[PDB]
């Protein structure tokens, strides 16, 4: 498409992740603006399934969305490059020195952002699948956008979907809808509120699909206001169809305040 440059018109510079299915650096696409560079390893993905995430940032353009800004397919090392987020994933960032030092008042307001962002996928019919704060990130000026759309769908090679976010309709049946992507909200708060804390403290994937089949949910956690537990609660009603949009959400959470 009008999405291809050439690798030459990219500068790599720090490498910030690995993984098996290829790495992430920070860069420059001519020098003038500050990317990140995804990178498949060879072998690893299928070319097309790897670039199906990039295929589907071309549809998905707003604000609290990590945007797409062109693609390498042309030559063996394919690149993704998008819009660099200096703070990192929301989860790294909570867990830092500088992330334990963010109050509530900004916690709920990334919280908010993100229901933002999540407002625009269900008003474009789409369902990310993979809610979570490792796959928001974090600009400089603190904005949060959403980011990794491997799961992504219009309502899977390599691809686990993050069974302790998952909504139980979607484990037990197959059963991904944006409401789903509300239950994995409300697991995001939890994740906010806890400063990246793990979902289900010391339960194994195992223990929590058979303890959400008994009707589980984590009990208020310290440090959470009943008014953000509330909003929680709302996310993990059992009827997928009880729970709230994500336009309520971003609404009753910005106006937290
Ligand atoms: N746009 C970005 N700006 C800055 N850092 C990023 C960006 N995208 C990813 N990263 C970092 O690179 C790492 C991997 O990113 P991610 O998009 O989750 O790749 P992934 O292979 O899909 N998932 P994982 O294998 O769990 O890291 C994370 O630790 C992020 O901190």
């Amino acid at each position: 498409p009008a999405w291809e440059i050439p690798r030459e018109s990219i500068k790599l510079v720090k490498k910030l992740g690995a993984g098996q299915f290829g790495e992430v650096w920070m860069g420059y696409y001519n020098n003038s603006t500050k990317v990140a560079v995804k990178t498949l390893k060879p072998g690893t993905m299928s070319v097309q399934a790897f670039l199906e995430e990039a295929n589907l940032m071309k549809t998905l353009q707003h604000d609290k969305l990590v945007r797409l800004y062109a693609v390498v397919t042309k030559e063996e090392p394919i690149y993704i490059i998008t819009e660099f987020m200096a703070k990192g994933s929301l989860l790294d960032f909570l867990k830092s020195d500088e992330g334990g030092k963010v109050l509530l008042p900004k916690l709920i307001d990334f919280s908010a952002q993100i229901a933002e962002g999540m407002a625009y996928i269900e008003r474009k019919n789409y369902i990310h699948r993979d809610l979570r704060a490792a796959n928001v990130l974090v600009s400089e000026s603190l904005m949060c956008k959403i980011a990794d759309f491997g799961l992504a769908r219009v309502i899977r090679e390599g691809a686990k979907f993050p069974i302790k976010w998952t909504a139980p309709e979607a484990i037990n049946f197959g059963c991904f809808t944006i409401k789903s992507n509300v239950w994995s909200f409300g697991i995001l708060l939890y994740e906010i509120v806890t400063y990246g804390k793990i979902p289900y403290p010391g339960r194994t994937n195992a223990d929590v699909m058979s303890a959400l089949s008994q009707g589980y949910r984590m009990p208020r956690m310290e440090n959470c206001p009943d008014e953000l537990y509330d909003i929680m609660k709302m996310c993990w009603k059992e009827k997928a169809e009880e729970r709230p949009t994500f336009d309520y959400l971003q609404s009753v959470l910005d106006d937290f305040y």
